[PDB]
This record gives C-alpha cells, structure tokens and sequence, in this order.
C-alpha cells in the first residue's frame, strides 16, 4: 500500500511539519488515493481517504475510535473529556449518556436564547461598522461561536464582541492547542530548548483549570440552576453507572466544549460565508430563504429550523472543508480493509475527511465545486459519505448544537447583510488542530432591517 515521501528515520514524520498538514495530507490523498500509510518514529497510521474504506473504517464493530497523537497532547488540558477520552474508559459513556441529551435537537430549544443573544451582538457589530469598514469573519465568528459556547455551556459570558485581545482562558487555550499541535513535530520533546514551551504550556494547563473549576465552584456554591451545560452536568445522573460527573470531569467537558465551539465551528460559519461569498446564486438562494423565514426580529428556534438551504449550505462548506478534517479509528481486531488491506489488531486508521468528501465516485466528479444543492434530500448521500461529525457513538455530540448556531447566525447574517467579497479574497486555509480561512474578509452592507 502507497506512502508518501520519507525523510530517512524521521519517515513521513516531516511531512505534518508545515502549516498546513491537513492540506499536505489531502494533496498526498490525491496522488497515492484511498488509502497511504503514513509513518512517524514510533508511529504508524493509514490515513483513509475514499467512501469505500471509510465505511468500513466507520464499522464500530470493527474500529473504535483512536486518538490520534494531537488529540493525546490535546488529552493534556482536556483530559477524559468525551472527544479526549476513549470508547472503553468509564467516563466517555459517563459522560456520553450524561450530556447526550443536553446536545439534541430539543436540547437546543433551550439553547436558543442564548445563542440569539450572541447572533444578535455578531449582527449589531456589523449593523455597526462603518463605510467601507470590513469584517474579520473568522475572528468575529470565533468570537461568536466561543461566546455560544461559553453562555451555553455555562452561563459565562466571554464577552468577545467586547474585546480586540482574546479572554485570558481563550489566550491560554488557543497557545496550548498551539503547543499541542507544536509537538507532533518534536522529536526530543525534554530538550531544555523546550523547557519555557512546556513550561507555558503547564501555566495555559494551570490557567484553563483554576478558571474554569472556579466558575463550577461559583454555579454548585451559588445553587442556581440555568438551562446550560453545565447544570445538565451537575445534576446528571449516567442511568447505566447512575453516576454523576464528578467536578474533575465536568471541568475535562466544558474545556472540551469550549475548544469544540471555538474555531471548530467558527470555522464552519467562516467557510460557509466564503463560499457564499464566491457563489453569490446560492447567496441569494440562501439570502431570500433567510428572508423569508426569519420574519421576526429574533429568529425563533422553529424558524431556525426551517433554514433548510442554509443547513445545506452549511453542509457543502462542511463537504469541501470539514473544519474537523479528521478522526482516527484502530482495528478493535485483525480485519482486513476493503479485502485489500489487511490490518492487525490495534492497527490505525485516519479518516481524511475532506479527501472523502471529494470522492469523485459519491459526489461526481465535480467535487471541489460549491453547490448546496447536493443536500437538498440527505437520503441522496450514500452512507458514510458525508462525516464532518465523525461517526457513530464517538460523532460529535455537538453537531445539533453547531448546526443549529450556524444556520442561525448564517441565517440572521443573511437576513440583516448583503456580503461583499471586497478583496477578491483567497482561501487561505490557516490550519490548527482545525480549518478556517485565514484572512478572510468582507463587508457587510447593512439590509436596514431592524432587530
Ligand atoms: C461544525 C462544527 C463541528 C464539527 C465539524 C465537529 C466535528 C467533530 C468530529 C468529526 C468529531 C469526532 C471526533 C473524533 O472522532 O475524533 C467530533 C466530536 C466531538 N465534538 Fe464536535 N464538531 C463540531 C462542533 C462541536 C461543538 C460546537 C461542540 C460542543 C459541544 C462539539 C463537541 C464535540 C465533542 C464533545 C466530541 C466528542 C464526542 C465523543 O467522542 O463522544 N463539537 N466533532
Ligand atoms: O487528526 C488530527 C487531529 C486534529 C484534527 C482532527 N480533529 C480536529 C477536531 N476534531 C478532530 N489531525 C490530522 C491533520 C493534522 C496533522 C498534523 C498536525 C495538525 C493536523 C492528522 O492527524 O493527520
Ligand atoms: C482536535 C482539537 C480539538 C478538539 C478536537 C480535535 C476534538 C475536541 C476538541
């Protein structure tokens, strides 16, 4: 089976060694196709990138879902938080059981509110802008989505429409991912030219906790109850273990919500608008469905729902760029892939996401084109074809939320803004542990539409 390029002992190692390893990753996908193995000192994984080994890959019979060494690194600050957790240990399906009814689609009634309150600041700081004045869309989305999370998740407001310099915990957090994703690369991690980067990274570990471990201790002193997250972990009870989270844990979920809802999502929004941007027909498609929905001067939750080009559009900017571009599974046993590739016991795998999502036998051969219209019915979309959310019980239990937050900002977007691609931008795909489109800017011109 292919590989890429190898860089003597340190093997394919030097190839994540750039700025954008998911990109690099894609372009080896297109030369050596469905599957390459990809090898790293210590450290051998397949990463797969078509519908047909990925439907497999996506057996849990058969796979489970993996860490890869980012999530690992990332496992440092968000512990045995369900996306850092494994399958097997007690406190994913804890806390799989404990929060999956705070992430369904009834759920997000509840969160709807306060996810308004934030749309509505991300519409009144365009509303606000003056001529000619641009918007950073992946930094006002990030500020949305990370000020979604945190009101959501519980009941803190980071306040990031208020802000140029990110809330001290976002400061920490983002350098940690940094650090994280910094030392896939370092090959003798102890070397005291390391010492002040692991040093800065225990003072963002330190810093996250005691902030956030604070904030559980002033919502279970204070005894109130909001609609959140948070109160959803305190009070809940695992049915199988009839356990609660204990306070370690709940602060291993909201460091782990606020990280998925940061630029995970904010990514979605700012690829979303991109595309928009570059496909002014489905713009106005998408514009003229959030115009004929959102008739009142706060969407309601069912009026979010019915935002259905929106969703689709949302749902191509997730085929092209899935800003989670990959998850990784292992072999729970010897199998073999596609009844080609014999894998071993522990064996694994890397679920390419974008390569997938432009597997030309599934989508046509028009892959990279932007056409939301491919989601007009989801019952179009083979099985496995389509997973920006991961798969099965390791999916992200956040997808409702994201969705249901995007297609309402996105939907109030258009409502309130026609969009101007001014620059003529460029994708450009800055990637961290996940995708956005880095300098990504546009003006809004105000529809006049009061709120
Ligand atoms: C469009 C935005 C989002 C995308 C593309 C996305 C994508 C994904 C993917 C692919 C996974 C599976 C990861 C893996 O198997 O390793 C996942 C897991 C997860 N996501 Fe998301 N996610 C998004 C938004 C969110 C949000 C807003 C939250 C906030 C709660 C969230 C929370 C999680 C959690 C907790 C997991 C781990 C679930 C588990 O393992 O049981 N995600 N996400
Ligand atoms: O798999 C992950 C973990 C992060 C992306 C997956 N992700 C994000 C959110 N949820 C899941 N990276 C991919 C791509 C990559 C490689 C090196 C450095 C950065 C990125 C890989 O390992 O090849
Ligand atoms: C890479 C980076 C961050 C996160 C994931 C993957 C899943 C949870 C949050």
């Amino acid at each position: 089976m292919p590989q890429p390029k190898t860089f003597g002992e340190l093997k394919n190692l030097p190839l994540l060694n750039t700025d954008k390893p998911v990109q690099a990753l894609m372009k080896i996908a297109d030369e050596l196709g469905e599957i390459f193995k990809f090898e790293a000192p210590g450290r051998v994984t397949r990463y797969l990138s078509s519908q047909r080994l990925i439907k497999e890959a996506c057996d849990e019979s058969r796979f489970d879902k993996n860490l890869s060494q980012a999530l690992k690194f990332v496992r440092d600050f968000c512990g045995d938080g369900l996306a850092t957790s494994w399958t097997h240990e007690k406190n994913w399906k804890k806390a799989h059981n404990i929060l999956l009814p705070s992430f369904s689609q009834q759920a997000m009634k509840g969160y709807h509110a306060m996810m308004v309150d934030i749309a509505v600041q991300l519409v009144q700081k365009w509303e606000r802008l003056n001529a000619d004045e641009h918007i950073e869309v992946p930094e006002d989305m990030t500020r949305l989505t990370l000020d979604t999370i945190g009101l959501c998740g519980f009941n803190y407001r980071f306040n990031s429409f208020y802000r140029d310099q990110p809330h001290p915990f976002i400061t920490s957090m983002v350098r940690a991912m940094d650090e994280a994703m910094n030392k896939l690369q370092r090959a003798n991690p102890d070397d005291p030219a390391y010492d002040e980067n692991k040093r800065q990274f225990q003072e963002d570990i330190k810093v996250m906790n005691d902030l956030v471990d604070k904030i559980i201790a002033d919502r279970k002193a204070s005894g109130e109850q909001s609609d959140d997250l948070l109160t959803h972990m305190l009070n809940g009870k695992d049915p199988e273990t009839g356990e609660p989270l204990d306070d370690e844990n709940i602060r291993y979920q909201i460091i782990t919500f606020l990280i998925a809802g940061h630029e995970v999502t904010s990514g979605l929004l700012s690829f979303a608008l991109y595309f928009l941007v570059k496909n002014p027909h489905v713009l106005q498609k998408a514009a003229e469905e959030a115009a004929r929905v959102l008739v009142d001067p706060v969407p309601s939750y069912k009026q979010v729902k019915q935002l259905k080009y929106v969703g689709m559009v949302l749902n191509e900017a997730l085929r092209l760029w899935p800003t989670a571009p990959a998850f990784s599974l292992y072999a729970k046993e010897d199998t073999v892939l596609g009844g080609e590739y014999p894998l071993e016991k522990g064996d694994e795998l890397m679920v390419l996401i974008p390569q997938l999502h432009r597997d030309k036998t599934i989508w046509g051969d028009d892959v990279e084109e932007f056409r939301p219209e491919r989601f007009e019915n989801p019952s179009a979309i083979p099985q496995h074809a389509f997973k920006p959310f991961g798969n099965g019980q390791r999916a992200c239990i956040g997808q409702q939320f994201a969705l249901h937050e995007a297609t309402l900002v996105l939907g109030m977007m258009l409502k309130h803004f026609d969009f101007e691609d001014h620059t003529n931008y460029e994708l450009d795909i800055k990637e961290t542990l996940t995708l956005k489109p880095e300098g990504f800017v546009v003006k809004a011109k105000s529809k006049k539409i009061p709120l």
